[PDB]
């Protein structure tokens, strides 16, 4: 087998000249040449906890089902034959040059890209929600480009199925997702199993887009809040009667009041539909956020607007002991198998 960095990465005579990429959440990826399409692809590898391990399972699921252009897929999935001699598990993808994250630390934007990339994140959300799944980890290191700009939407480790009638929990209740995309509401009242949490991570993103620097950038849990209030002021008192928990509610109203900063102060170079947009995707109140194909329909995407050519998925997404694990994710992967 082949070896990268003082580690093995086995992925048969199909891939061949392994070039490291570096970590991703999962573990060590690299490009390679596929002997087979006669293209570069990326492989990232997959090596035995149980959340480590629900999160590829999960995702695996999801990416066989969707199929849509601004979604990464799975070409190939390498691992022994047999659940006794599985250990490591390689997912093959599409190799993308770069990602939004990568791209931000160095690239300034035009208002050309910034609309294009956000019209793209849109059209795979409308896919995404349109089968009743969320993402709920939507950030610049998800969103992937290659050299022509084309965005897909990867990582469905943290997604889940929508369950809006199951989203109310208490003040501060614990939550995975990155904290500088996290909506105010998870902090307050919400489990982020309503479509609005990825739209609150999209206006993150579009507002780091025109920036380069992340808009909220909190350094622990309640600091993200505050952050949030910093830019937005003090919610209104209709929007404060939404939250029917009490300290969630009286934590909001111990707060000094905090003036709104205008969009326009924070983004002075901005394109004036683009902060109408970003100011409907960062509405403090979830029920008043908009939602993604209203965002679609909005006068700054009005040159790439098509619903005709924003396809959605045919039906809407359907759904433990260690061992269990191990052969639903053997299972998952059976259809790779000679
Ligand atoms: C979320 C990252 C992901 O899915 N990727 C697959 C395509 C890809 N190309 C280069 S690095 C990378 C990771």
């Amino acid at each position: 087998p082949e070896m990268v960095r003082g580690q093995v990465f086995d992925v048969g005579p199909r891939y061949t000249n392994l070039s490291y990429i570096g970590e991703g959440a999962y573990g060590m990826v690299c490009s390679a040449y596929d002997n087979v399409n006669k293209v570069r692809v990326a492989i990232k590898k997959i090596s035995p906890h149980q959340t480590y391990c629900q999160r590829t399972l999960r995702e695996i699921k999801i990416l066989l089902r969707f199929r849509h252009e601004n979604i990464i897929g799975i070409n190939d999935i390498i691992r022994a034959p047999t659940i006794e001699q599985m250990k490591d598990v390689y997912i093959v993808q599409d190799l993308m040059e770069t990602d939004l994250y990568k791209l931000l630390k160095t690239q300034h934007l035009s208002n050309d890209h910034i609309c294009y990339f956000l019209y793209q994140i849109l059209r795979g959300l409308k896919y995404i929600h349109s089968a009743n799944v969320l993402h709920r980890d939507l950030k610049p290191s998800n969103l992937l480009l290659n050299t022509t700009c084309d965005l897909k939407i990867c990582d469905f480790g943290l997604a889940r199925v929508a369950d809006p009638d199951h989203d109310h929990t208490g003040f501060l209740t614990e939550y995975v997702a990155t904290r500088w995309y996290r909506a105010p509401e998870i902090m307050l009242n919400s489990k982020g199993y309503t479509k609005s949490i990825d739209i609150w991570s999209v206006g993150c993103i579009l507002a780091e887009m025109l920036s380069n620097r992340p808009i909220f950038p909190g350094k622990h849990y309640l600091d993200q809040l505050n952050h949030i209030l910093g830019i937005l002021g003090s919610p209104s008192q209709e929007d404060l009667n939404c939250i029917i928990n009490l300290k969630a509610r009286n934590y909001l109203l111990s707060l000094p009041h905090k003036n709104k900063v205008p969009w326009n102060r924070l983004f002075p170079n901005a394109d004036s539909k683009a902060l109408d947009l970003l100011d409907k995707m960062l509405t403090f109140n979830p029920h008043k956020r908009i939602e993604v194909e209203q965002a679609l329909a909005h006068p700054y995407l009005e040159q790439y607007y098509d619903p005709s050519d924003e396809p959605i998925a045919e039906a809407p997404f359907k759904f433990l002991p260690k061992e269990k694990l191990k052969e639903l994710i053997f299972e998952e992967t059976a259809r790779f198998q000679p």
